[PDB]
């Protein structure tokens, strides 16, 4: 419409109904000019870290993280009362757009409105561009609604061939100006809608049974087993006798079972105490990248973090592995710290019921055939892939964690649940790209065929609103005794948690999982 | 609509009809940026003065005071002609909104219009936020229609636990961006309507009878009483005789009565003459807070001011108590004065008919059982709560006084009439919040996930209009002789009262109650 | 329920202390009374209470 | 809290007697009636609509 | 009980001679008499409590 | 404050141990407990106050 | 039973009634070794908060 | 229920189940009980051995 009419309103809510919750988030954004209106190819040849790609002039909106859409109170209502969650529909608006001229004259900068400038926006619905939004990276909305955020710069990668960055004929370039975009002046606004595909509910419960205890404790099995090959308590001694017995109540380690625990790949275990670790450098041939479990893709090492879902240490335990996601509090300065008290540790220990431990093993296998002259021998199974009859539990979603990931486009995949948590989606929520339209500066009055390198310095601000419809399963359980609940236990504090501080800073001092309520196997 | 079209008009009126008066007030406001767009938690640990809470970036409109809605002539028409008053409906408009850029270059500031900036507005109709508007505080509209006022900054408190400010798990934080707001550019306007719940009329009359004189002076009672236990005029002397008599006309202190005066809690009495007071310091262990009647809430002292409704001294009397509200004239400088001539004293003395005096007592009680060997003894009743059969009169409303208060949300309450005067309301007129939308400054051209700390300096101005429908009860009394009226008695003046002065200042030099007309019990 | 104590008198003259009808010691003083604008009023009957 | 229901950022327009004397001590100093506006930060002195 | 007792402080009690109404009280009105008044006019006032 | 101070009379305060309800009070009821009673019968009486 | 759901706009998390009991030889709120059912805590109803 | 480590002690995640907390039919000698069920679609078991 006009320059003096607002093209949208501020909406932040959570609306709760039966089997349904709708969240709406509104933020203020600022968009700079990226790469001085240029596409730049980027890439470094650095062993395993070798990459190549392009940084675009464009930018994109990332809401992918849960604390974007929920207050800490709403996250509490969700995880205390409900067994399951999943997204249903989505709507995004971009409005109240303001383009700013910035001028420097005497050495000090002034800002004015440019009323005739445009900003370009398009959503990629058909996924024709590389999808970077699921990578677990910064640029998501700030969790606190009053904070203003910079729109992140868009860029992508391409095939790395070996450890060298040089491109081959299979590398692709993508110009985003080669897409239809809407162009918006201050009166214009943008809107797009999306439908989530049907996906299994996330499990917001922990199991109240163990996979190996699923039996009736009062009863014997009708199955029989070999109890011993000899009399007495000692190995390689006594009389050789095959002793069979009915499998009685009270020895439940010997019970025949229908199901097996899930897959495992062992992780290296580290201590939060510096004195209990061996001394492993960050770089060199002995670098810690070497001694963590890694995968090799085309000759390059990649840390297997988090990896397949596995039980891990408690968040307050001394030991930890790469199977645990780590978040930071405010206290660190400069992206490095020597103290674990400044970090937020994630624990999967809830799934220790159905899942093998991350740092222990799947089990121990008998690797020979014993006989009268051959003693039995066992080896550890450190990594055991999936076998018929296994059941397992996924990693938990976190309030600081990602909501979804895009299932890679491949003909094979197995159990397409993202390993950092959340909802695997063949077609995920689309990326919405935004750039400032270049405004040339004062040109030469004689013609040149050279491209224009000279531009007015500009940036834009505006409002973005995301609405997500969530489907929730309420807990119907018949458990008699009270559940674990997520509560505020923090006690007496100089400054409230989950609130702004003395100086106006909003920090998240805890990591909150979704698993409080329980369910039986 | 547009930038060149006004979105509202100036309306200031009082419209008088039968049983009805409608007031309309229009003011010009200015809204700054508060806390540099931040939420700040605030709190000091100071014994009884310990508090905690948050100051918001937002602001809110307060019309709660009577001189906002009435001219001194309209207040006169009301209180001379009418026995009763109460609000009925309300409508608020906010319009003609102007956002200003302010720039500093050479050391001197310039102001320009920013046509694309917005201001955010919402009314909290469902009372989900702490209601601060009834607290008897500054930020109400100026009584004089030509004056421009700053919009007050919004903030709230929370539970104080003991005398320490530290928060517990019961303290709540409130983000106002977590509410749906309308966003307004210069062409946009805002409107909201409200209905008052049914409330008893305020009594604009004083009683022309005394609670203890309600009898017929010409007649005896048929009741009998014990006149004396002895002959003669002296205590503990004479012959012991039980003497009974009919209760005759002319002794009206002995008459049996159906009703009792209201409740009392004694106040300390102070003199406006410095030499007639004992010397009581402002601070220390002997501080005046100690020797005023106070209440203890969770260990903290609070002055009981005004307290329950009680008769008090005349506004021109030497003595005064905390039961009297005090207003200031212009003369004081620096929020302190040693002279009472600069203040406006409020008097409740009209209610001395039905109410016990604030500084005297409810009465005197017989605290023993006398007998031949035991002399009778009496004690003062300083504080007597309500007993069946009491009747009382509320504190009066003042032209400088608050119109309403929000009845606290609690399961018990008794006679929910605000103690500073006015209309107790379960659902009061809503708070209407307003803030300037942050406009980021020139950002960095490389991405950072840090929040934006850099902002264009802005403020907004505009117009606000409040319309209240009032219901009034006209006086029908059969009194033969003339009433007391509120009049201009001021005599010959160098400068008119209730008018601007030589230099253009508008001051209120008197405090005007509502009680002039009389009514019989 | 609520209470405000009353002075108790005997119908037997010898069991009462000697209280005159008038004066500064007058019986109006030693009965429970209320003060309204400085005046004493006997609190008779007063709030409902069990009695003899 | 019932006694904190106010806005912590704002003063009342009400005035009160702060002290009857100069100095920090009882029964000492010069006898002076000192009045002041009731400022933000002393919330024990605020006039209130409700009682516990 | 008007104090707080402790190992060094003996407990002390005072009489409640006049106690106003508190939440949870129940009471009975005075009786009507054959020689007594039938009605009274409730005073015209904005407050009153249990207008019997 | 149980007296009236003056130049020759120091101020004096007493404790209010029992204070009945006065106009303008607000209060909160006792909480219900999982081991606690659900209801009570309001006594049959002509007066009662806040029958919780 | 009729229940009112909490609609509050509080940003930060509430206090909740939870099982905090930790590691136990015998579960609380469950029968014991010998078949006895005991209640080892007293549970009020007040966890959630509301502003005045 | 969940075994935590090699120790039997329960944690807060252990659940108790009272079966009297379910609706039951009660039967005297003349009464009888009946219930029906539908299997979900499942692959046939293979009752053959492979000849290749």
């Amino acid at each position: 419409d006009g320059v003096g009419n607002a093209s949208g309103d501020w909406h932040c809510d959570s609306t709760w109904s039966e089997g349904r919750v709708t969240t709406t988030s509104t933020r203020t954004w600022v968009l700079p000019t990226y790469n001085n209106h240029l596409y730049l190819r980027i890439g470094t040849t650095a062993n395993s870290n070798t990459y190549n790609g392009f940084s675009t002039p464009w930018g994109y909106f990332d809401f992918n993280r849960f604390h974007c859409h929920f207050s800490p109170r709403d996250w509490q209502r969700l995880i205390n009362n409900n067994w399951g969650l999943r997204p249903k529909s989505m709507r995004v608006k971009i409005f109240n757009i303001q383009v700013k001229e910035v001028t420097t004259s005497n050495g000090e900068t002034t800002v004015a409105n440019n009323l005739t400038s445009t900003v370009q926006i398009f959503a990629d619905s058909t996924y024709e561009l590389p999808y970077v939004m699921d990578a677990g990276q910064e640029g998501s909305f700030p969790p606190f609604p009053n904070d203003v955020f910079m729109v992140p710069q868009y860029g992508y990668c391409g095939v790395v061939t070996g450890k060298n960055q040089n491109q081959t004929d299979r590398n692709a370039f993508y110009c985003l100006e080669y897409f239809p975009s809407q162009m918006l002046r201050t009166g214009n606004n943008f809107e797009v809608s999306y439908q989530f595909e049907k996906v299994p509910f996330h499990s917001m419960y922990a199991h109240s049974q163990s996979l190996d205890r699923m039996m009736n404790p009062l009863l014997d099995q009708y199955l029989w087993h070999l109890q011993s090959t000899t009399t007495g308590n000692s190995l390689n001694q006594g009389t050789a006798t095959t002793t069979y017995g009915k499998i009685t109540t009270g020895d439940f380690a010997y019970y025949r079972k229908n199901w097996l625990p899930g897959a495992c790949i062992k992780q290296q275990k580290f201590s939060k105490n510096a004195n209990q670790n061996y001394k492993i450098p960050a770089s060199g041939g002995d670098a810690l990248l070497k001694y963590d479990t890694h995968t090799t893709l085309n000759g390059r090492w990649s840390n297997m973090a988090p990896g397949p879902p596995m039980a891990t240490a408690g968040a307050g335990d001394s030991d930890f592995s790469n199977s645990q996601l780590i978040f930071a509090g405010p206290n660190p300065s400069g992206n490095t710290t020597t103290s674990s008290n400044n970090l937020l540790f994630t624990s999967e220990e809830e799934i220790a019921t159905t899942n093998p431990r991350d740092t222990d093993m799947f089990g121990q296998i008998a690797d020979n055939n014993q006989n009268a002259t051959t003693a039995p021998h066992i080896a550890n199974l450190d990594a055991m892939g999936i076998v018929p009859g296994m059941v397992w539990q996924n990693r938990d979603i976190y309030y600081q964690g990602p909501i979804w990931a895009k299932v890679p486009h491949t003909d094979g995949h197995f159990h397409p649940s993202p390993l950092m948590g959340g909802f695997g989606l063949k077609h995920p929520p689309p990326q919405i790209f935004i750039k400032n339209t270049p405004v040339p500066a004062n040109p030469n009055t004689t013609f040149s065929a050279a491209r224009i390198n000279s531009f007015l310095t500009q940036y834009s601000t505006g409002q973005v609103a995301v609405q997500i419809d969530w489907e929730i399963q309420k807990e119907h359980s018949k458990r008699w005794n009270p559940e674990v609940q997520f509560t505020s236990n923090y006690g007496t504090q100089n400054s409230m948690l989950w609130a702004p501080d003395n100086a106006g800073n909003y920090h998240e001092l805890r990591a909150i999982g979704s698993r409080f309520l329980t369910h039986h196997l």
